[PDB]
């Protein structure tokens, strides 16, 4: 059924299947010729449809258009042929970003700020990259970014096969947390996602990385978040965050998309502030 | 109180040497207005009258004679709102208040996006100054929020509403300002007024910051739940926000006292 694509076909023997991390396994792959290699695999549940089937491969051929960069989390190969379909991809053995910074908040290891403004940079790069690609997320958030074992931050689920105009609002993430907080209004009132939209996301992502794993909004609903929205309001700043970053954030969020500064304007930025950073 | 009130020659002042001025404020069945009193001998002082609206009934007078004579009992400080007179004879009473010139705190703050670090330090330690007093005259406010909480032309913090006699009613909710004990077992003790002081004390650090917006009654009571607390503002110390988490505490008997919070504020605002 699938067709065979030399480019990036791996043998199914090749893959040794371990600890399910989330359809996603580790397992550990032979050659890619005498070394395993760490990754993670992405498959179908039992009962997933051809629709199902149709999104995983969407993911894969969108992985495939986009190319690699150090930033993302990359295609490492396939198993189509005569079994399940197999999509290996990047392990991040430190898992998503909001869980690392909630791991290392003070009463592991406590993070600089350097290493909190090295973070946002590596998400900006990755992004950059991505709206270079011509790629839009459509749900850029510190869950899901994840983080490796050497601390290299990587944009995951860019290439998502997701209805827009199907989006239950209401639903939570497995944490419990609101997807709709990370949407610019556009996005959010009007569906019209953009490069601009996903650079609003990523103000969000810089304040959940200053609150190290904040929640944004808490004990607000979908219903208050709309009015919060219309009425113009922005979250306030995080403490031990400066006046520099949180105006970044505030540019993320500005009321008009074309005023939002671009993911190559935020590297720029980034890069700089880094720089200085104690 | 039908007819006629009860005489107070100590605090009794004649209606000619009062002059009613521009309102202040209405309330549920309450009026407040500016005036001129003269003699509190020839000299006039601007003060602040509270007074029934045309509308009232019987329990609010009583209500407004509860107060009054809360404010008899509770006696005079400089952090609080003081009873300055009352006329209670032939006609409306009027209950004569000190009046605060710069209005409540959370405007006071807000319209100034200047105080400095000190000022704001200063204006926690005038609150807790106030509290502490009210709290050894027996005294619950209940209501503990920013709101209530009035400026003077001379910049003086004082506690408004400490007399007075629907967790959906806004606009800004106040059970936001609750201690989890009172708005889930009708508890009210000077600690969870203490409790309503570490929000208060958020207030000013976020110069008149909104707590919890777009948060509704329901979700506040899962927040609550949930151990759920405030973020430290930025502009505000570890020690000041830690201040706060101890009035937060979840067992009220582990809360500061105001004593306490008047004895470490005093020493903050000190080395600030």
């Amino acid at each position: 059924e699938l067709p065979e694509d030399p480019r990036w076909e791996l043998p199914r023997d090749r893959l040794v299947l371990g600890k399910p991390l989330g359809q996603v396994v580790l397992a550990e792959a032979i050659g890619l010729p005498n070394r395993v290699t760490k990754v993670a695999v992405k498959m179908l549940k039992s009962d997933a449809t051809e629709k199902d089937l149709s999104d995983l491969i969407s993911e894969m051929e969108m992985m495939k258009m986009i190319g690699k960069h150090k930033n993302i989390i990359n295609l490492l190969g396939a198993c189509t042929q005569d079994g399940p379909l197999y999509v290996i991809v990047e392990y991040a053995s430190k898992g998503n970003l909001r869980e690392y910074l909630q791991a290392r908040r003070p009463p592991e290891e406590q993070l600089s700020s350097k290493d909190l403004v090295s973070c946002a940079y590596q998400v900006a790069r990755g992004m950059e990259y991505l709206a270079s690609k011509k790629c839009i997320h459509r749900d850029l958030a510190a869950r899901n970014v994840l983080v490796t074992e050497d601390n290299v931050m990587k944009i995951a689920d860019f290439g998502l096969a997701r209805d827009i105009h199907h989006i239950d609002y209401y639903k939570k993430t497995t944490n419990g947390r609101l997807p709709v907080k990370w949407m610019a209004p556009e996005a959010l009132f009007d569906r019209i996602y953009t490069h601009q939209s996903d650079v609003w996301s990523f103000g969000v992502l810089l304040w959940e990385i200053f609150t190290l794993g904040g929640s944004p909004y808490p004990g607000v609903p979908v219903e208050e978040l709309f009015k919060l929205l219309k009425e113009g309001h922005r979250m306030d700043k995080p403490s031990n965050c400066t006046n520099e970053l949180y105006m970044m954030m505030r540019d993320c969020w500005h009321a008009v998309p074309s005023q939002r500064p671009t993911f190559k304007q935020l590297v720029e930025d980034l890069d700089r502030i880094v720089a200085l950073t104690s």
